[PDB]
Order: structure tokens, then sequence, then C-alpha cells
């Protein structure tokens, strides 16, 4: 797997971000993650997480899976890094995600988030209190 820069065009919720992808827009669809609806518990802490995650960053890289790029609405699949951080991993850590939606060409980081969330499980963040 490897890094691929893109930039953001704006925050829209947890689990999806609007970024410039070799100079074209699109809506972005986090690997392995399930955030809350913004109408739901936490869904509004999810949001505001990734959005202060992207917006404050530097630098924003896009990393494709193995597998499947698009899902069938047309939104990327990717894990998205945020000064080298990435962001699915980060929410699941704070307890404002599950890992979710994992697919088999498309798995990759998946123990190192499910170490994240039984972490998150651990210390009862957010959605596990
Ligand atoms: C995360 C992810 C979601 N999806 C699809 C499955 C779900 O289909 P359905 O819409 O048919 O339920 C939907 C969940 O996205 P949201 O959690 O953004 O709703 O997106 C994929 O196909 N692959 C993926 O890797
Ligand atoms: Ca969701």
């Amino acid at each position: 797997l490897h890094k691929e820069p893109a930039t953001l065009i704006k925050a829209i919720d947890g689990d999806t971000v609007k970024l410039m992808y070799k100079g074209q827009p699109m809506t972005f669809r986090l690997l392995l993650d399930d955030t809350p609806e913004f109408n739901e518990k936490y869904g509004p802490e999810a949001s505001a997480f990734t959005k202060k995650m992207v917006e404050n960053a530097k630098k924003i890289e896009v990393e494709f899976d193995k597998g499947q790029r698009t899902d069938k609405y047309g939104r990327g699949l990717a894990y998205i890094y945020a000064d080298g951080k990435m962001v699915n991993e980060a929410l699941v850590r704070q307890g404002l995600a599950k890992v979710a939606y994992v697919y088999k060409g498309n798995n990759t980081h998946e123990q190192l988030e499910r170490k994240a969330e039984a972490q998150a499980k651990k210390e009862k963040l957010n959605i596990w209190s």
C-alpha cells in the first residue's frame, strides 16, 4: 500500500470527507470504520473529530487498499492520513467509530484498528460508555 497526495475540499461527517484527488473532487468513505450519523448519539462528536483532524492538517494523504477503490455510490474507499496520522484508526481509538464493513480485498489495517477498538473499550470511551 502507498500514500498519495490529496487536498481537503470539505469536512462532511465522521467517516466521509470531500477531497481533491488527482485533480478531481471526490467523496471519500473511510475503510474499516462506522461513525454514527450526525443525528445519532456521538455523531456530532465524530463529525467534529474528523473535521478538526483534516482541517488542521498541513498534508492529507490517501491510501487505497488491494481491492475495490470505489463503492456502489461512487465514493472513494481509502485510508486517510492527516500529517501522517491515520484518521480511520484514530476515530476507533477514541471510541468515536466502530470497526465495520471489513470485506476481504480491503482489510489490510484490520488488526491495527481492532487493537485500537479493544483499547477504546477498556477505557470505556464515548461509544463504549
Ligand atoms: C465502508 C464501506 C461501505 N460500503 C457501503 C456498504 C453500505 O451499503 P448500503 O448503503 O447498501 O447499506 C454503505 C455504508 O455506508 P455509510 O455507513 O456511509 O452509510 O456503503 C462499501 O460498499 N464498502 C466499504 O468499504
Ligand atoms: Ca456512518
